[PDB]
């Protein structure tokens, strides 16, 4: 679940 927390931030 560490590449969807970044990935997330602008979505």
């Amino acid at each position: 679940a560490n590449i969807i927390a970044p990935l997330l931030a602008p979505x």
